[PDB]
């Protein structure tokens, strides 16, 4: 192995900063385009993030973003992937420009549905499923990225629930009160997601703080519906938020109830 050599990477555009590092688009052996990731310096638990990405190069499917190789015979250690040319999901969804119909958003909502269900499928939690960790590629399908990093990063604001940079507006009452992940927390995540892109990337709880808003999961109370959904987009994303991890659905029902509605609306 999974190592690129760094002498292979032609770089022609700085893409800006992103989450955990510096993002360039380029060219490997002067053919292939690619996106070539940074990892900051003193950021992430280096030995176990290199080996759980090299397992993790074993993982394909058209909607999780591919990794290609790694490089880590030098620092920064860079992370060679699939180029998405129109950038991160959630600065796509808040250019108003794009005028999306309500289809495109549910198509949105399946790319992600799908990614889920063929990481879950491999024993693979994501832990960090949100919008702004999904890529839009040039012809605007969604894929997801990211997945299962969080593990891996050194500032305690990110990786405990007290923390100002824990993804408390995407996380289940049992993981706010007690550290509890599962298959159960990536689905109220994808909830989560689903309420991102039907809000055309509106912050989650927008009026409430990170305090305020495991309070009101705390009291049983949920988001509510945007107003691009319909009651049956609604009652999807709505179903990933049960108090009860048990009664919330898999990845495969939702992917079901995802292409009813696209049958039945639009
Ligand atoms: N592939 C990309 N293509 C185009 C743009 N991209 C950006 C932009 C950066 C600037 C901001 C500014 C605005 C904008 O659109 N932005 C997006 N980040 C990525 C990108 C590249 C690599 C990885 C990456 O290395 N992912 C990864 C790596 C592993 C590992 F191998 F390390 F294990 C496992 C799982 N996932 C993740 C990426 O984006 C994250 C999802 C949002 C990419
Ligand atoms: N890593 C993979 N693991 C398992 C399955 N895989 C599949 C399946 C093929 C059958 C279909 C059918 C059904 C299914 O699930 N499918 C997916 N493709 C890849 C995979 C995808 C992309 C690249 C890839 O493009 N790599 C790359 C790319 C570059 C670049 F040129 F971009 F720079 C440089 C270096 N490496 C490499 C892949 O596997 C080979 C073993 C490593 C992988």
């Amino acid at each position: 192995s999974w190592e690129i050599d760094p002498k292979d990477l032609t770089f022609l555009k700085e893409l800006g900063t992103g989450q955990f590092g510096v993002v360039k688009y380029g060219k490997w052996r002067g053919q292939y385009d690619v996106a070539i990731k940074m990892i900051k310096e003193g950021s992430m638990s280096e030995d176990e993030f290199i080996e759980e990405a090299k397992v993790m190069m074993n993982l394909s499917h058209e909607k999780l973003v591919q990794l290609y190789g790694v490089c880590t015979k030098q620092r920064p250690i860079f992370i060679i992937t699939e180029y998405m040319a129109n950038g991160c999901l959630l600065n796509y969804l808040r250019e108003m420009r794009h005028r999306f119909q309500t289809q495109q958003l549910l198509e949105m909502c399946k790319d992600v549905c799908e990614a889920m269900e063929y990481l879950e499928s491999k024993q693979f939690l994501h832990r960090d499923l949100a919008a702004r960790n999904c890529l839009v590629n040039d012809q605007g399908v969604v894929k997801v990225s990211d997945f299962g990093l969080s593990r891996y990063v050194l500032d305690d604001e990110y990786t405990s629930s007290v923390g100002s940079k824990f993804p408390v507006r995407w996380s289940p009452p049992e993981v706010l009160m007690y550290s509890k992940f599962s298959s159960k927390s990536d689905i109220w995540a994808f909830g989560v997601l689903m309420w991102e892109i039907y809000s055309l990337g509106k912050m989650p709880y927008e009026r409430f703080t990170n305090s305020e808003t495991a309070e009101h999961i705390a009291q049983g109370l949920r988001l509510y519906r945007p107003h691009l959904a319909s009651e049956k987009v609604y009652t999807i994303m709505y179903s990933c938020w049960h108090e009860k991890a048990d009664e919330r659905p898999t990845f495969k029902i939702l992917l079901s109830n995802i292409l009813d509605v696209m049958d039945e609306e639009s």
